[PDB]
């Protein structure tokens, strides 16, 4: 069966891995490890986004944040780019889901919360869709940094695809912020050796990554058949046996996406 598959990958890549897909009409939800805390690593970064355009009229993606190079401590690709003029929140939003850029990202979180209150008023946002397990405590990069076992900054693999399940397939967003937010997902640039990997041509996907430290590699998704039936996967992993350096497996999660994608794809008439 499908657990001891998932089973067998773990031991092939010396690595813990969680995964889940919600319940359809059609489909039963697949779990494993489904309830085990990970690391959020930036897959934040698309609730992020979703507070901030939540909160706010379109007009605000207009807005012009000005930031230094003191600023940048964290892998910024887009906000090293653009630090002599500046970003503005639509800007920001893009380079966070596109490119993970961690600037991006804390400079949202001061734009929804303030300084010292962006990673307690993103979690509240997570507490208003009815998350009550997930947290972030720290900003970017320390919360890639956690060791095996701290909660801090984690969420579960079942937590992380209910929430993108109401923000891009339910009425947690209006239409035209909903459409922002998926927009930037399909065109991620830093997804395509994971869930992408695992998927048919023929299905479309958007995603949201995270990569951190203990071997840390996470993907979060929303997935199109080709009829248009969507489905949620989300595929989280660590690999803590190798300490702080160990090398995160993107193939793990490529894998564990093709098994989701077998069990959504392949019919029985
Ligand atoms: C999102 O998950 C960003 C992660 N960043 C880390 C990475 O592995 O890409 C580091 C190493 C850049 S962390 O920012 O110091």
């Amino acid at each position: 069966d499908l657990a001891d598959r998932f089973a067998e990958l773990e031991r092939r890549y010396d690595a813990r891995l969680g995964v889940y897909v919600p319940a359809t009409g059609t489909t039963a939800a697949i779990e494993y490890r489904a309830d085990e805390r990970f690391a959020f690593c930036s897959t934040f970064k698309a609730p992020l986004v979703a507070a901030v355009l939540h909160q706010n009229p379109l007009t605000h993606l207009d807005k012009l944040i000005t930031y230094t190079s003191d600023d940048i401590r964290s892998i910024s690709p887009v906000a090293q780019q653009h630090v002599q003029t500046g970003m503005t929140i639509g800007q920001l939003c893009d380079a966070a889901i596109r490119y993970s850029d961690g600037t991006a990202a804390n400079l949202l979180l001061a734009d929804l919360g303030g300084p010292g209150g962006g990673t307690a008023a993103f979690t509240g946002y997570l507490r208003s869709l009815g998350d009550t397990v997930s947290r972030l405590d720290a900003e970017e990069p320390e919360l890639n940094r956690d060791p095996p076992g701290d909660e801090r900054d984690t969420t579960t693999p079942h937590a992380i695809a209910l929430v993108l399940q109401q923000l891009v397939l339910g009425n947690a967003l209006p239409p035209d912020k909903r459409a922002l937010l998926t927009d930037w997902m399909a065109r991620n640039t830093t997804g395509a050796k994971r869930i992408r990997a695992g998927f048919p041509a023929d299905w479309k996907v958007i995603d949201k990554t995270g990569t951190g430290d203990y071997g840390r590699a996470n993907d979060i998704a929303v997935v199109w058949s080709p009829t248009g039936v969507p489905y949620v996967v989300a595929v989280m992993s660590d690999r803590a046996g190798g300490g702080y350096d160990a090398e995160p497996r993107e193939a793990l999660l490529a894998e564990a996406a093709t098994c989701v994608a077998g069990v959504l794809a392949l019919e029985h008439h």
